[PDB]
């Protein structure tokens, strides 16, 4: 019974990746679009000695790849199936003004569904450019950092966010700094360097030191 | 003797592992049942700069696959042997409120037995999100962290303990903090991203600075 | 679909056929050198300690070079024209800080770009500690230090190393910085060791910087 | 110079019997139990920390063990008696501090001696932070802590320990640490758990120390 | 073009001869021992933690040896006499810090040069934390520590050591570091430890320094 549907993942995943080379990601004739967003946990840090803040985070992160569909009644009934994150293309998105490598917190193994969609949610740690003068004050602090991959123009890689509120639900409600708003915003960069545009999504967040 | 107990052992683990491929992980047709245990081992440091709490436990985790099943008497009696952890699959157990990647502090080894169960005790540290703020008073603070899957929903990976009491017979008797009370106890929640329950265990510890009498 | 399906194809040939129908490219020698162009852009200075004499950089290194080995025509692969691909999967210089006091920290993906001429361009964000004396940065002056870059094993007649300007890019410094840049430079130098009776090449970033107010 | 060539040739022979022809040691079992001698060499107090009650120790783990699988003839093999070999080569007793409150770092190279009666010879040296309260290191009497070794998934019916001797070597430890040493034992012990219907064998360090005066 | 097409199939060829036509050379033996020559580069003296008797050194180190199983007749290989390879490549020596207190911190790329004599030489640059005492360092006759460097597993009979000088290299020392170097000495050593049948050789690094001062 459950040595069926066990037969049939298994099928399923060697007909995916062991019989078709890895995607070799995306170009400008088969570009991405990358759907971003943020849910904060946690400011951990604000130092003013440096101007860096320490935030704790996760990050949704989803495509669809048509190299990765099939068809459900053709193995079991199967609509979905989790796998490591090595398994599978991702995309190579960036902390713009990190100062430290980040840090991960969670499995890296994502969520492939039959229409070829994938669902990876690193949660992380991340250092950051960022200076908190006035989060003593009431009116508080505003920093800010942009996502976006490193080395694929907006013709391979294009970004969109579900909605431009980052969930502050799960925030830690006992944190050191209370967050009073953040945002999440897609732009386009046009630098110097290059003449293809890099997309990016903004993260800005307003946050005080906690004072009841 | 000895030579044919050891061809044995590595027969059974040449038929469980190189068989058959490594086994995919739970799905909704064949879900999987963890059970998860703390052995509290010490509240390192308390940081009220940051509120982060350090932590350094053990994690009991035990779960049972009919593909690690095997016959003792078609292998010499052997009833149970100790194996890699990359050699099998793990539960994504992941605590939800980490603050840095947590740190393994004991052996990668998993324990198989003959009906098909594993039992795994990775002691680690863990630094989570934790206001200490009353750990100087006798009432002491009071802090929680959820552990669970981070990718499976309930109906793939579910969860329970064998109690609500959290071991505390290794908690170092010299720690800087003394512990009120720790509690293990299984939860559901809905996230707002998906449509299906996710289990958790909250681990409750209630502490205090040790004070000379 | 198929035009999408028959492009991928095209890509996934192209890399087979250079990398996997052919051993790595064994590096620069005497009779074939190379020329790699180094430029920098640098984004924070991050901190300046005075007890130990260290500074701290995040910065991009920009790193460009070309081989015959990795030329294609992109008439023969549905014109194709570059790629993007892991530095793993190709040589890379071993670029190295020459007075850096903890190992560099890398920031971003270690992927890099190839062109159809044969031409690579690798840009990896890090952050580096390097040696460096900051007295006058708490004044209008400001405090100067150096950090030379270039191949720790490959002397001027393997490796040769030039800017394509000696003008640090400051366009993306961060405007909040603790520390604010009077000015940056890169110049290509040649040295003779004691060690060695060839000469080899870096690339001195000399920086002036001063605490902002 | 051809002899050289011989006495490579006879080596690689042996290792490529020793490795390639035959599984890895699977691991003691039941049936088949291991003695490991354990003993520790003491070299340095790095700190000692009262905030947290973690203190640091430079050490090295002496580990031997026999097995029959490593066991050759010298005279089948142009006279070798012994090798060296990468730790990873070969199976390695999961030794374990009981009380550690960050992962172990590993200061020796990962190779051990391999000797023709099948015995190995792995020397690690090491790091450790472990749960000790240095309450009294600032008197003349000092401050006594201890930390238990042992197999973490291996009970005493399979691996079981002993010492040559019960006094900690003391005899390469630094003579200008900010502490010295009034004493240090390694005794072995047998711990039951409730957990476990098995005990576990573990070799306890014992050090008393002082702030030098 | 066709000049250097040839000359990189020369290496490639030579590298393939060297190291797939023969399994990685299994380390000396008493049968087949080796020297290896180390000496010393001193670049900072970063830290000297008197709360743990701690020192911080940046510094490189120059490892020479040779092995037989590594020549060859450059008129075999378009005249190639040497070339750059990775570490990994090849058998290198396990010289070891003895009184290291944390894991070395590797700075430089780890490649090495061989040259067809069979010659190898190899240059880790790294930070090293290790036992040392600084006491004396805010004062003129300064402070003195001592580090030696040695295989850990292989004895002299299998691994010994040479130094070309006594003389540690201060060339490259930095100008303003926290600490002036006073002098730098390395010296072969021959150690007997009560373990194993035959001595273990070091180089012993002895470093007096103090806090840099001015006129
Ligand atoms: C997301 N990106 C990061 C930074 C901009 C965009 C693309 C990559 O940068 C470059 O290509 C260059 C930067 N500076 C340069 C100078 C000469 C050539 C290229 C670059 C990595
Ligand atoms: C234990 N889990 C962590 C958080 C909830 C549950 C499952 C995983 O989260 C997600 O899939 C999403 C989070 N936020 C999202 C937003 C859009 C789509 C998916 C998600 C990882
Ligand atoms: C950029 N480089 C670093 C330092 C100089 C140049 C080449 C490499 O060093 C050497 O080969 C030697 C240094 N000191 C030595 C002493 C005896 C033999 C060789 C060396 C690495
Ligand atoms: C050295 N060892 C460490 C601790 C005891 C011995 C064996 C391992 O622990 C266990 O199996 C359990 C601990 N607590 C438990 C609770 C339920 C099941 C098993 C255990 C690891
Ligand atoms: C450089 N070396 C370090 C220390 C001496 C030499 C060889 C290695 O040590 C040993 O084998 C033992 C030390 N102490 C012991 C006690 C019983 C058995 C072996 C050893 C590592």
């Amino acid at each position: 019974d459950k040595l069926h549907s066990q037969a049939n993942l298994m099928r399923l995943k060697s007909d995916l990746f062991n019989r078709s080379p890895m995607y070799p990601g995306p170009t400008k004739d088969d570009p991405l679009t990358v759907t971003l967003g943020f849910t904060l946990q946690d400011i951990v840090k604000a130092d003013s000695s440096t101007n860096e803040v320490d935030l704790v985070y996760y990050e949704q992160q989803r495509w669809k790849l048509n190299s990765l569909m099939w068809d459900p009644n053709e193995y079991g009934n199967i609509t979905d199936f989790r796998t490591s994150a090595a398994d599978i293309w991702t995309p190579d998105i960036t902390a713009y003004s990190s100062t430290r490598p980040v840090q991960v917190l969670s499995p890296q193994i994502a969520v492939v569904t039959h229409d070829g969609s994938v669902m990876f949610i690193p949660a992380q740690r991340l250092s950051f450019m960022c200076d908190p003068t006035g989060v003593d004050s009431e009116e508080g602090a505003t920093c800010a950092v942009k996502f976006g991959s490193w080395v694929y123009s907006g013709f391979e890689i294009d970004l969109k966010t579900d909605t431009d509120q980052v969930d502050l639900s799960s925030y830690y409600a006992s944190s050191k700094y209370e967050i009073l708003s953040a945002t999440q915003t897609r732009q386009v960069q046009h630098y110097s360097c290059c003449p293809e545009p890099y997309i990016d999504v903004n993260l800005v967040v307003k946050f005080r030191e906690r004072r009841a």
